[PDB]
């Protein structure tokens, strides 16, 4: 029921205008893409929440932003609490978020 499209569409807008924070694993997951595809940061779209999490805040706190959206990502990883949902949708947006081909654009 529409969860990849929601997602991306929801940390775009809140990339460009700089408000808010993650209120999803769905949007956490794609996020987590983002930051692998902007930052290198080494995760993937199989660690579970809090090891994706864990893993972005060992390094997040010291990456140079390109941009402003960029330096969204880290305000957005910074302030989670993720709950269990790994799901095929999760796994999914994390695939859409490191492979990103229309970065920051909305549908």
């Amino acid at each position: 029921g529409m969860i990849t499209s929601i997602a991306r569409q929801s940390i775009i807008l809140k990339c460009l205008r700089q408000k808010s924070v993650l209120v999803s694993n769905y949007e956490l997951y794609y996020t987590a893409g983002l930051a692998k595809k902007c930052f290198g940061i080494a995760v993937d779209a199989d660690m579970e929440p809090k090891q994706l999490l864990e893993e972005l805040q060992k390094h997040i706190d010291k990456v140079s932003p390109a941009d402003e959206q960029e330096k969204y990502l880290i305000h957005l990883l910074g302030n989670y609490e993720p709950d269990d949902t790994h799901d095929e949708q999760t796994v999914e947006l994390f695939h859409m978020g490191e492979t990103e081909e229309h970065i920051w654009q909305v549908s």
